[PDB]
């Protein structure tokens, strides 16, 4: 029997007790990146991440941070390999950089060989260390031409370019990559980018945000995760009909929360906990899987909520041989109004649910997640226990998919010295916490999880942060990136895998 | 009589002996800036020097500098207009970024209102102060999506887009703005943009360059040069037709240089010195006074030389109301070879011309204008008797134009301390003796030259040199770049405009 701490102190940081021999011979054990946080612009075009931080420089981060240059990937890439190979890592999750392939966007206007050799010879390097790539297709890095041309995932047209994208990855990777993920995190963009404009592209409505420039809070989240479903869909359709030759695997990457109700005695509360559930998870799985929005959803949005017709339901129901399973923390779930009449009405009220970390009776879901130094009362709060209560939803409730892991991390601050920054021990327990649950929901569950990559292989720039936190197991310095040194945490991951 | 100095020691630095009331009462002194130059990319989409920039930074200066933030003039512009003022200009040329105010490029995907208030509030400021506005459209910022569809100013779709970008620009500031510069340096992006690949978009053959996305260095620049004139046509026809009731001016902006001899008693060296005269200045001239290219560009360019139609010419033919000169130094020139077979071959080898600072006999045409630290053999020198000489020039073979001079100016290096950029004597002289000459060619030849503009307002990032080098009449702090201080030379200026 196997029994995990939820509050601290942890004691799962003894490679004694928890290891990678825990866990199935075949488990895979990695660390994750992203093109946009990782690469620098060098050598690629331009994509909405670049325009958003460049136009909008006080929501890139509090430093104005961007991922112009970051840690130097474009250059020093063998020596992330290098990190993967000290920790004897079995995975990495990585992101191709559309704009760096298909500078243009449109694949019709050329691709960029150099681009598709960068990528080629990070590969090459991969296998030959025996760690088995992950590799994103969209990490948000859109390119701006196509956000320009028509507005990105707002518009169909993106179905297309997308696709033709995939085909050039899956053509000149795919004899190496047997493992893809499509679009990062579905949830993400359409709220974020679209909603409340804290990300890419940048749109809101006027009363949301008057920075926006252009945009509809309202409607636009819902027409934004429409697309995406249809290009990830069309995407594995094109994979699985043109691609099985290959032997690999592909799937979307969801966020993934729990949720709990802010009073677990209040059905109210109830109530908007599981609709925080259809909302937050079900906006994307039940298309996922039954080619249909959740039931409250068509309710509640309304005219709001695009259709599927018969043949994109049948192309988006069933499409994944796997889910990339996110998951960061957990929330507690409390009724609040959904003002549709309001001009700041935004996609996220229709759930009906207000979230917080701490509960009607005052209890903090568990340890610190994340400061927020301009507000305390918004410190985010982690809850290991979450991710055994997400991966058992997903087999009960989403046909027991196979899953693997493709994030799980922390931050610490930016303001921390570099000793402070390498005695990473919240990292450690956050880490160990989440995998003693993970190896528990396997064992006692039964979950089909066959793999987990941390967030991050290495300091990095953070989408909304710039650099003022840091989620690496390994330490960049930024006044000079080339080294990749491991944290204690780094160190600790190294002893897990390989006791 | 007038005598002016072509060598060292200048004394036109002594006001009592040279000032503004050396010339007619209404000429026009300010100084010049560009957008890329001067704002920051915050409030605007990206353009193509963002663009080339970011993916070739050891292009965009040693530094890797950009025009990300520089002297933040989107946020200072009022202390823009505080160095005017101080320095009591009677003008200011300053250009539009179409990227900020048409992000998406083309006019019918919408406009950037806050954009469009930046430039109204600039203007109304200028104007307020008695500041003559000088306001360019173009000064290379091509929105990055323009490129990306159609490769911008190659293909022929440019024309339309820059039309209707003009036509907001005249419908929102023409009735404040009345001297217009349509593209700034015709001869630039062609051959430093599609040639050589030294500028943005950075396209060549692949031989000239390896690093060049794509291009062709033999035919592109005269396909961009031809675009360049037929876009400007069509600018200028739209401004003359519907903006008539505006009371203002329009014209291109020329990249003069003279040329001498590299020894003046060969005649193939004479010869290869009008060959550059026609090549350098004709390639533009030609079209706009006569709707032709030079009869030596047809003979020697042939196929790769576009053809106006009737309809084509006779829009270019006479389209200037005014044209803006832009003078900084003149060359010696020699015969050289043109190898049109070999792959390395340029449009700029078609002037059969090798460009020198030194003439046979080992004569430096005059005082240093930019050292060269990798290669002091490619240090450039300048020659004030080189503005007589271009004047006279323009009146004579070009039909006797109205000139305002739109940039004359020098750098400093960005090694010397505060103190050594404040004391920057030579900048005082290499204004006053291009002042000098040119008050004496007005005076001498009756050239119909109105204003000058000196090059720049304050310190600034400089195309392909990010910050090393300093151009500004007045010293910006890279650190803290808030204040515009009058250096030695915005001091000077000062006197010479107020005696
Ligand atoms: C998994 O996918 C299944 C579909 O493959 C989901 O089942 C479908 O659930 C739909 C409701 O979401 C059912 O549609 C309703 O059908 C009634 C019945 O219509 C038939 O007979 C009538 C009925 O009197 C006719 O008019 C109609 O032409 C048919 O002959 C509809 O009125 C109902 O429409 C109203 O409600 C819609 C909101 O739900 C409004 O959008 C619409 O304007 C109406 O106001 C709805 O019809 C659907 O209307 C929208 C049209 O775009 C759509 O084509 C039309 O079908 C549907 O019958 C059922 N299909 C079958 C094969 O069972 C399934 O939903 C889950 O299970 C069903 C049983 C129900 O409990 C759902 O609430 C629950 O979500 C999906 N499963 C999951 C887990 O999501
Ligand atoms: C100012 O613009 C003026 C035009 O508005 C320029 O004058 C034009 O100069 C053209 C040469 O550049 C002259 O064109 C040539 O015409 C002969 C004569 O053709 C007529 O009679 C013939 C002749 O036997 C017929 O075949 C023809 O159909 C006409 O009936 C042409 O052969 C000659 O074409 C050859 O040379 C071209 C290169 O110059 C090649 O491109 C072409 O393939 C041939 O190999 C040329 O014809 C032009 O050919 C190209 C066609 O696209 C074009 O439509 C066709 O006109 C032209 O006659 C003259 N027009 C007039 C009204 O004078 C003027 O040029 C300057 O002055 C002229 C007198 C001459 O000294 C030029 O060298 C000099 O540049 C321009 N001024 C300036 C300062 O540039
Ligand atoms: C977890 O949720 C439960 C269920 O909602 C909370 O318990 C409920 O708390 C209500 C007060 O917020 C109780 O109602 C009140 O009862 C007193 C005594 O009769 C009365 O004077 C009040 O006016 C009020 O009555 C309601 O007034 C509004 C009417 O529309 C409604 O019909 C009346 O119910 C309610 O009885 C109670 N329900 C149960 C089943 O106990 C619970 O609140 C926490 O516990 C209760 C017992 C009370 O001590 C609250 O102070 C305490 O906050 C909530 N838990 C937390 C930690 O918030
Ligand atoms: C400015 O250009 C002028 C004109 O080109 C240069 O003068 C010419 O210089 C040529 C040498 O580069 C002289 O030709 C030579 O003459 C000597 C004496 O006969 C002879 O032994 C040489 O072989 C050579 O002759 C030529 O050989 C090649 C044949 O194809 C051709 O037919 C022959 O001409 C030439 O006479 C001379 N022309 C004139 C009109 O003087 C001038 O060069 C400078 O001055 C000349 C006089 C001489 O001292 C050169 O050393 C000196 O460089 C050049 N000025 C400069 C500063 O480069
Ligand atoms: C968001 O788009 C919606 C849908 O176009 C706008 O909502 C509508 O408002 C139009 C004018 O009031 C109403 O007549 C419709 O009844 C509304 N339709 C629905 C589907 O709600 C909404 O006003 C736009 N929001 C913004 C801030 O522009
Ligand atoms: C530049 O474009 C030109 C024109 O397309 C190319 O020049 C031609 O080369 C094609 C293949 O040799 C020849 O058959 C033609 O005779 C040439 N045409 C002319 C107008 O010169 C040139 O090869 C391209 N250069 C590069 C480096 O691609
Ligand atoms: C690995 O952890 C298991 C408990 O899951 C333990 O029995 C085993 O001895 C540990 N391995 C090492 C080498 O410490
Ligand atoms: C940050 O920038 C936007 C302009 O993009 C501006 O609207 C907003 O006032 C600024 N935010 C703060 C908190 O200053
Ligand atoms: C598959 O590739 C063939 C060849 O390009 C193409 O005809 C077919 O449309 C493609 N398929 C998809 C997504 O099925
Ligand atoms: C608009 O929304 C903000 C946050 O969503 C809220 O605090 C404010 O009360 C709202 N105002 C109206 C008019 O509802
Ligand atoms: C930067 O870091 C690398 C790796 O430690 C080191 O070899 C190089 O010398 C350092 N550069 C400077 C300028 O210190
Ligand atoms: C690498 O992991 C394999 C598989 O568990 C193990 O056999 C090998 O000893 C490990 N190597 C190192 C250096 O830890
Ligand atoms: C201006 O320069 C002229 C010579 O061009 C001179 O005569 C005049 O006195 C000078 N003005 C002043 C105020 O020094
Ligand atoms: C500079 O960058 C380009 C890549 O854009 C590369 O081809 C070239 O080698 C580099 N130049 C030098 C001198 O290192
Ligand atoms: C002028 O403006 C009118 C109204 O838009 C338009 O019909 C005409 O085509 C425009 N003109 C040019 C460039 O002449
Ligand atoms: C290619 O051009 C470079 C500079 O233009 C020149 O130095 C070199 O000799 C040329 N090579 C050939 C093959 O002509
Ligand atoms: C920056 O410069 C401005 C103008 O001199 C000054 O007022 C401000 O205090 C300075 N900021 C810092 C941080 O020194
Ligand atoms: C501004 O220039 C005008 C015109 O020459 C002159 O009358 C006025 O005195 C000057 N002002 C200053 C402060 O120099
Ligand atoms: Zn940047």
């Amino acid at each position: 029997e196997i029994t995990c701490q939820e509050n601290l102190p942890f004691t799962c940081g003894n490679t004694d007790a928890l290891n990678s021999s825990s866990f199935s011979s075949d488990f895979i054990f990695g660390v994750a990146s992203s093109a946009y946080q990782i690469e620098g612009t060098i050598g690629r075009g331009l994509n909405i991440w670049d325009g958003f931080t460049h136009r909008y420089p006080n929501k890139s981060g509090p430093d104005h941070g961007n991922g112009d240059t970051t840690c130097d990937s474009f250059s020093y890439w063998q020596k992330d390999i290098d990190v993967l190979d000290e920790l004897n890592a079995t995975g990495y999750r990585f992101s191709i950089a559309w704009s760096r392939i298909i500078p243009r966007g449109k694949r019709s206007r050329g691709v960029n060989e150099k681009g598709i050799d960068y990528y080629h010879g990070l590969i090459s390097g991969l296998i030959k260390k025996g760690i088995t790539p992950f590799v994103t297709l969209f990490h948000w890095d859109l390119p701006q031409t196509l956000q320009d041309e028509y507005e990105g995932f707002l518009d169909p047209q993106i179905i297309d370019d997308f696709k033709d994208y995939a085909d050039l990855c899956f053509e000149e990777f795919g004899d190496s990559v047997k493992y893809w993920l499509t679009i990062n995190q579905l949830y993400s963009v359409p709220t974020r980018g679209y909603g409340s404009a804290l990300d890419a592209p940048g749109r809101c409505s006027p009363t949301v945000d008057p920075s926006c420039y252009a945009g509809n809070s309202s409607t636009e989240p819902y027409i934004v995760a429409h697309h995406q479903l249809l290009a990830h869909a069309k995407v594995v359709d094109l994979y699985r009909k043109n691609y099985t030759h290959q032997g690999g695997k592909i799937g979307p990457t969801m966020i993934t929360r729990w949720f709990l109700p802010y009073n677990d005695t209040d059905r109210h509360s109830i109530a908007a906990t599981e609709r925080m559930k259809e909302f937050f998870l079900g906006w994307f799985m039940g298309p996922l899987t039954n080619g249909t929005y959740p039931q409250i959803m068509i309710d509640t949005v309304g005219e709001r909520l695009p259709s599927f017709s018969p043949e994109e339901s049948n192309l988006v129901k069933g499409s994944y041989d796997f889910l990339g399973l996110n998951y960061y923390f957990t929330q507690y779930a409390q009724p609040s109004p959904n003002p549709v009449n309001s001009t700041n009405h935004t996609a996220m009220m229709d759930a009906g649910a207000k979230l917080t970390y701490i509960n009607a009776s005052g209890h903090y879901i568990g340890p610190l997640f994340e400061k927020d130094k301009a507000d305390s009362t918004d410190n985010i709060y982690y809850y290991p226990k979450g991710i055994y209560s997400v991966m058992d939803y997903f087999k009960n409730k989403y046909y027991n998919p196979l899953i693997y892991v493709t994030e799980n991390g922390i931050s610490t601050p930016g303001d921390e010295n570099r000793n402070q920054s390498m005695l990473d021990y919240t990292r450690i327990d956050y880490l160990c916490s989440h995998l003693c649950f993970l190896n528990k929901v396997i064992k006692e569950k039964d979950v089909n999880v066959k793999g987990y990559l941390a967030w991050a292989l290495g300091d990095n720039y953070e989408f909304n942060k710039g650099f003022t936190v840091r989620f690496g197991l390994s330490y960049i310095d930024w006044n000079n990136v080339t080294d990749r040194d491991l944290k204690k945490s780094g160190q600790w991951y190294q002893s897990f895998i390989s006791p």
